[PDB]
């Protein structure tokens, strides 16, 4: 009843809110068997992860909400959807169509949404190209809020690690469901300082959705820092999110290089507190699928208004190797919207920036 890979595990500060499980089947498509304490072991087992990272960031054992109706066991809504599994595919916006419809659901159910975050599982397709063995064919990416992955017979805490088909399998779609998961919390895609690298692993929104399991696979500063804002991480239930719009003014920004020091400073004002500035730093192109490589940083402001400063060293941006860069900062506030500021550099034509 408790796998072995959750008798390590830590006690939990409850949430306000928590993130939505929902099980999605077509109206002919038939649940995975024993995927409530499958899915649960796993869900479990990945609320430990970001908890401990949280932790080990210095938040405290803080993870994203979930709701537990008996040891052990998520409170999965089954959802049997109006139309077949055909009509919800991983391309042409099949996403979209189940997400629209869960929205109908949710109003129809208010007592079953838990908060604006909602990870959606379908079993796999079992055609000509996917099945048990080679799983694919639902929605598998982040959508705002949402995220969707999937699920199939061996997807089983019981294989992690193992170096095994089954194994590897998991890793692939585990550490999948962790990276749409991370995005469906809000977070980035960011890769690891070369420090980081060395101590522990991979980003998980990085590279780390081949990691996750078999090898040491980790949440950045700034990952973290994100979290710290996320609704379904909220310990404090006076605290609404998403609502308006970023509002932060940022002025007297200054970026000067010297020596291996990237110097990052200026002033910020905004009617929430700002939690946090994070920095990423990364090679063209700069599109939501070509940023796998922006090294971030991550900066405690925690003020309605105040200075920021921050020193980066040139040596930990592990994997740039262009010569231009851009250097985005992102001010992430108490009601977990954002906003960012981007500049362009060129190494060998290498100019402070003022203003
Ligand atoms: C990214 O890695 C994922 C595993 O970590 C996964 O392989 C994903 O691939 C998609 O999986 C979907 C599951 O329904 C579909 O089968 C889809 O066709 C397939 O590409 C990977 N993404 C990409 C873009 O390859
Ligand atoms: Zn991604
Ligand atoms: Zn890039």
């Amino acid at each position: 009843t408790v796998p072995d890979a959750l008798k390590d595990r830590i006690a939990l500060k409850k949430t306000a809110r928590q993130l939505n499980i929902v099980y999605f089947l077509g109206s002919d498509t038939e649940p995975v068997p024993d995927y409530e304490r499958r899915l649960s072991e796993l869900l479990l087992y990945l609320q430990q992860f970001y908890g401990k990272e949280m932790q080990r960031h210095g938040y405290g054992a803080r993870s994203f909400g979930l709701d537990i109706k008996s040891p052990g066991r998520v409170n999965i809504i089954e959802y049997k959807a109006k139309n077949p599994a055909a009509h919800y595919p991983y391309e042409n916006g099949g996403g979209w169509k189940a997400a629209q419809e869960l929205d109908e659901f949710f109003k129809a159910h208010p007592d079953r949404k838990k908060s604006q975050h909602t990870l959606i599982i379908m079993p796999t397709w079992n055609d000509e190209k996917n099945g048990p063995d080679n799983p694919g064919g639902v929605p598998f990416y982040g959508m705002g809020r949402n995220c969707f992955a999937l699920d199939y017979p061996a997807f089983d805490i019981k294989h992690l690690g193992q170096k095994t088909r089954e194994g590897r399998l998991l890793t692939k779609w585990y550490g999948g469901m962790a990276h749409e998961l991370g995005h469906g919390l809000n977070l980035p895609h960011n890769h690891q300082t070369a420090s980081d690298g060395k101590k522990y692993g991979t980003a998980l929104m990085g590279s780390g959705n081949y990691t996750f399991g078999t090898s040491p696979t980790f949440l950045t500063p700034a990952s973290c820092a994100l979290l710290d804002a996320c609704e379904v991480f909220s310990v404090t239930p006076s605290q609404q999110f998403y609502e308006g719009k970023p509002e932060v003014e940022v002025g007297d920004v200054a970026i000067s290089f010297k020596g291996d020091q990237i110097l990052v400073s200026g002033n910020y004002k905004s009617p929430q507190t700002v939690k946090a500035l994070n920095v990423y730093i990364q090679d063209p192109p700069y599109a939501v699928n070509q940023d796998y490589d922006a090294v971030s940083f991550s900066r405690r402001l925690g003020k309605k208004s105040g200075k920021f400063s921050m020193k980066i060293d040139k040596k930990e941006l592990e994997g740039l190797n262009n010569n231009e860069f851009r250097i985005s900062l992102m001010f992430i506030l108490a009601n977990g919207l954002h906003m960012q500021k981007h500049f362009t550099f060129h190494w060998d034509a290498l100019q402070d920036y003022r203003d």
